[PDB]
């Protein structure tokens, strides 16, 4: 199937066009501003689904066009005349076509001059209204306030912010490009009778600028984002996309001694954190106990032992253990344990804790084997 | 200064004496059912706090005496009567002593007796209404439901539940220790004018079913407990205790091909996974990218590379990462990836996703580089 996309190299677009390419076996002719006039007719004709993605004024408009017909709209659907297979058409408009600002009437004016020429031609028509968007791609300075946002908070960029309180409503580019190729088999989402991009968000500019600092602080607190609220997750994923290419990796902070060393990775105040322990060889760690602290060991490197004995008790209990098979070992409270590195090379071990580790308030006693 | 604890080989006294003894200098005597006579009067005689836990029928309380004077209570202050010391002492009633159900009845006749004797005897009393009492070390099959239930399911045993909605009222014995601690330095936690310890719990029998079923389950689907919810974690840590002695460890799945291998470690709904990938030498892994998915790589042992390519883009960025000195490589949505062993050993990466991985719907895209 041939399917054009109009205005391919904006936002949309782009994304549009990389998933199309790699989840289907569809032809994707992309169309945009420097698009010669006969390879845009020569598309147009070839068509069988139009996915029609373009600002409302033609790439030629500038300065010296203040009077006369300048709708890209208008010219690509001119041309589709002459499509003998009646390709269907999605239309972008956006939910500012109820408002009486220029811009919303523009995208009135297209959805009308969509729908009179669907009913006199036959095309099958998806008309969605938009509301603002964020995502990977979308260009940063230039009328994306997020993008912008993620931008310049990235490179330790100061932002300016007016009002908090101006509330934003909000697709994610996923959930466009979802919706889209679900019009494009033939199956749209509808509310209230009209094609509706589902998972809209409503938030304040506030929200949004805590978050991304969030986001940006969290690198050096090890913290997470909630991942279960889909506006925070879809905006962590948008803010990665903005880093510096020479800046996706930071150092963690390693306590050095002489038995090895010991690493916080990720910690989170709702499911435990996690960290590397790493041992010299004939070393062993612990040698203590908790009241309601504990933990999962998981030897990824070398191999050693686990070792437990019961506050109350006198039997040794030896878990023997190695990287050559993965294997959790619980760590029970009321069970002083130790750790022994057995083998030749550096021991390493995952250790995940149930909760944030407190010198002030420890939970950890020191009772021998 | 020193303390007796009667009761001492109960659930709380076992906890109390461990805590104790590890976390002061304080000489504690212990005192229970098995204690001769004589070796009773020479520590309440040497006692500066009494910590009385101790039930209320004496250890020598049998089918012989259904009549007659068998209060311990009463024997053991009668015995603090040539105390020189004006010890302070504690008492553990219960909130049952407003109830008219025998029990009750009793503990209410403990709490007048000690009122009554420190008003003639000077000695600080701290009395307090305790209700049913969780932690570590409680006896199974033996009159205290959750430690029955974490025994049994534990061992994949059948349990036996006649009314799920029965409400339990609940302390940890981690707020029963830290309460008496605090009595113990002079300052208890005071509710509505009386020693009160904090953090009660108000739960169903069905919660607590529920409860310890997931964690049971959990082993399998690698999930945690929520950490934030005080009782979850509190009868969560409770549960462990209750593990046979040589069900500490549990084997991970390993996805093991010619590459090495892709192990599961810790999965949540909202703070994403971590897994563990293991590459032989000379090998290259990845070379997708995602629309949304993202990751945290942490190379723990051996060297190599992680490589990135913007999908729209022709420069290829590389991370030269090593277990020698422990960063973290964040993977930014729309860069194609890969992670090459550059050693002679296999190179262990471990790695945080920010979603759970669906083959169905498996937001990863082929493109090399
Ligand atoms: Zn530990
Ligand atoms: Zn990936």
């Amino acid at each position: 199937m041939n399917i054009v996309i109009t205005g391919a190299k904006g936002f949309v677009g782009k994304n549009l066009k990389a998933d199309l390419t790699s989840t289907t076996d569809h032809h994707i002719f992309e169309v945009h501003r420097q698009t010669k006039e006969e390879e845009l007719e020569s598309a147009l004709l070839k068509a069988d689904f139009i996915v029609h993605l373009a600002g409302v004024n033609r790439p030629e408009h500038d300065k010296e066009f203040s009077l006369g017909n300048v709708s890209y709209l208008d010219h690509v659907l001119d041309i589709l005349t002459r499509n003998t297979k009646k390709p269907a058409i999605l239309l972008s408009s956006s939910i500012q076509a109820t408002q009486d600002n220029p811009y919303g009437e523009s995208k009135l004016q297209g959805e009308q001059l969509l729908r009179e020429y669907a009913e006199e031609y036959g095309n099958t028509v998806y008309i969605y209204r938009w509301p603002n968007l964020f995502g990977k791609w979308c260009k940063p300075n230039y009328n994306s306030v997020i993008a912008t946002f993620c931008y310049k908070i990235a490179r330790n960029e100061e932002i300016q912010v007016n009002d908090r309180n101006v509330e934003l409503t909000l697709n994610y580019v996923d959930d466009i490009v979802a919706e889209i190729k679900r019009a494009i088999e033939g199956t749209p989402t509808i509310e209230n009778g009209v094609p509706t991009v589902p998972n809209v968000f409503k938030v304040t500019l506030g929200e949004i600028v805590d978050l991304l600092y969030k986001f940006k602080q969290s690198r050096l607190d090890r913290t997470l984002p909630k991942l279960d609220n889909l506006f925070e997750k879809d905006l962590y994923s948008t803010y990665l996309s903005y880093l510096p290419s020479t800046d996706f990796s930071y150092p963690l902070l390693m306590n050095v001694d002489d038995r090895g060393s010991f690493t916080e990775f990720i910690k989170t105040p709702d499911r435990g954190q996690v960290s590397v322990n790493i041992s010299k060889p004939g070393i062993t760690k612990g040698n203590h106990w908790h009241h309601t602290k504990n933990e999962k060991f998981l030897v990824v490197s070398g191999k050693g032992v686990i070792r437990f004995r019961h506050v109350n008790d006198d039997e040794i209990i030896e878990y023997y253990v190695s990287g050559d098979k993965l294997e959790v070992v619980d760590i029970p409270v009321g069970y002083t344990h130790n750790i022994e590195n057995l083998g030749d090379t550096d021991m390493v071990t995952i250790m995940w804790v149930n909760e944030m580790f407190d010198p002030n308030q420890p939970d950890t006693y020191f009772l021998e084997v």
